[PDB]
């Protein structure tokens, strides 16, 4: 149940999302990642940003030691945070993630976001007016350093996240490009299905990886309070009744059948185990077109301040 990436490696089409807000104890990450592996998840999505690589790395270590899986069975993703876009900072950032997770390599390393921020120790650098400080970096130089990370053996594959078509093309058209990004991890769900970006990605043999595929965690820091709740969508719910599944399963299956690799975050054992059932049923072609009609250009991640970033992807 994997897709072949354009560098020859394989990515499981269903991945476990690991981000949880700060109110969630860090020990939970450890617990639930073990449950996910136990439930059958093999693709695990983390990031320096998430303050959990240590716990996720431990879960993997633990499941390897008890014989449940081997390292080669696990597909582990980390991401370069935006304060580390300057080329000389890329490898050290990766090495730090590897040290935290106690891993020798990541299966996939991504540029988390094209919106570069001031280099430093703060994840969100702010000036004396409390305004977040942008940085200007040629992402092609960042990519060059990512390429060196793949050659250094520290990342089996490299890709990007939250890039738009133009931004993807800047990398694809870079003089002397060695490695195309294997994927672009972007917000993708029935209310923002990214069909045009998906088509482009396919034409370039780049995998689109969907996040907030279940409608996001509706975190107060970036959600629109008035935005509809994805999993309460009448069409999704009617399809769930028809197939005797759940709205979540319909949403995940939607992505699988359109050739999208899909992430699913849950810190709940039963929902974690429910989510792997996505391989148990099929949506009809008519089902798929019906879901396609739900698109409303709705992103669950909003930021007025970042909307003014020169590399804001949604402009
Ligand atoms: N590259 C990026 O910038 C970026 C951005 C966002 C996310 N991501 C990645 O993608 C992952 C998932 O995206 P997401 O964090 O926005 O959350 P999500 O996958 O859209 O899931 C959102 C919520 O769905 C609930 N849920 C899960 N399974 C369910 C089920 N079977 N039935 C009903 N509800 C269910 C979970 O609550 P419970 O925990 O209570 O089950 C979760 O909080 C993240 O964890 C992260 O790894 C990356
Ligand atoms: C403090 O916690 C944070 C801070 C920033 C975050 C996130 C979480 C996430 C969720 C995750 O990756 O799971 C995305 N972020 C982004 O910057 C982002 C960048 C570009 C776009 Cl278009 C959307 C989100
Ligand atoms: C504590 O460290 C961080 C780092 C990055 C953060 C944040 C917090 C927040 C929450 C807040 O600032 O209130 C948003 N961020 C983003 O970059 C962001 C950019 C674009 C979008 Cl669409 C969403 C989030």
């Amino acid at each position: 149940q994997c897709v072949k990436l354009n560098d020859g490696h394989f990515m499981p089409v269903l991945g476990f999302g690991t981000y949880a807000p700060p109110e969630v104890p860090r020990s939970k990450a450890l617990e639930v990642t073990k449950l996910a592996i136990e439930a059958g998840f093999r693709h695990i999505d983390s990031a320096h940003l998430y303050n959990n690589e240590e716990q996720v790395g431990l879960a993997i270590r633990s499941k390897i030691a008890d014989g449940s899986v081997k390292r080669e069975d696990i597909f582990y993703t980390s991401k370069l945070w935006s304060t580390f876009h300057r080329p000389e900072l890329v490898r050290p950032a990766l090495e730090n993630s590897l040290k935290k997770a106690q891993l020798d390599y990541v299966d996939l390393y991504l540029i988390h976001s094209p919106m570069s921020l001031k280099p430093g120790e703060e994840l969100s650098p702010t000036d004396e007016n409390g305004k977040v400080i942008f940085d200007i970096v040629d992402l092609c130089t960042t990519w060059e350093a990512m390429e060196k990370c793949k050659d250094a053996g520290l990342a089996k594959s490299i890709g990007v996240s939250n890039f738009n078509r133009r931004q993807l093309e800047m990398i694809l058209n870079k003089p002397g490009l060695k490695y195309k990004p294997v994927c672009n991890q972007v917000e993708c769900h029935p209310y923002f299905n990214r069909s045009k970006l998906l088509d482009f990605c396919k034409s370039k043999d780049i995998v689109l990886v969907a996040y907030s595929a279940l409608g996001s965690q509706r975190d107060k820091r970036w959600v629109d309070p008035n935005s509809p709740v994805l999993l309460e969508d009448p069409v999704l719910c009617a399809l769930a009744k028809k197939h005797k599944r759940t709205p979540a399963l319909i949403a995940l299956r939607y992505q699988l059948q359109r050739g999208v690799v899909v992430l699913a975050k849950s810190y709940n054992e039963q929902r974690i185990r429910q989510n792997v059932q996505v391989f148990e049923f099929q949506l009809t072609a008519e089902d798929m077109k019906a879901i396609d009609g739900l698109d409303r250009n709705l992103h669950y991640f909003n930021s007025d301040s970042f909307a003014s970033h020169p590399n804001y992807p949604y402009s």
